């Protein structure tokens, strides 16, 4: 797996998965993007964005952040996971909240390679 794919699995879910609620919406997600084995990812935003709206945050639809942060001249939907309580054994139960923020990636050679946070 690239460190890009690795990006597009952790954080890009559009159009947004429907689901009846964040909860269950960051439970069903967490595992099915392969976040919950071996242990509970503690924390985790999907945005709601296209790859390539994402990725011109590396380039023309960005600024520089810092090192290798760039910071997205747009803003995004996003949902954002926590897992509850503080154990990474399974079962893995979150919960989530949704917002509309411009957002802080790490690039490198103009492609997206982490999440940093949102702004």
């Amino acid at each position: 797996e690239t460190r890009y794919e690795k990006f597009l699995r952790q954080h890009v879910d559009y159009p947004r998965t429907a689901a009846p609620d964040t909860r269950t919406y960051c439970n069903q997600m967490m595992q099915r993007r392969g976040m919950t084995l071996p242990v509970c990812k503690f924390t985790n935003t999907f945005v709601h964005a296209s790859a390539a709206s994402i990725t011109t945050i590396c380039g023309p639809g960005g600024a520089p952040a810092g090192g290798n942060l760039r910071d997205s001249t747009a803003s995004f939907a996003l949902t954002t996971c926590r897992l509850q309580g503080g154990s990474q054994r399974p079962p893995c139960n979150y919960n989530g909240g949704t917002s509309t923020q411009r957002i802080r990636i790490a690039c490198d050679g103009g492609l997206p390679v982490h999440y940093d946070r949102a702004i």
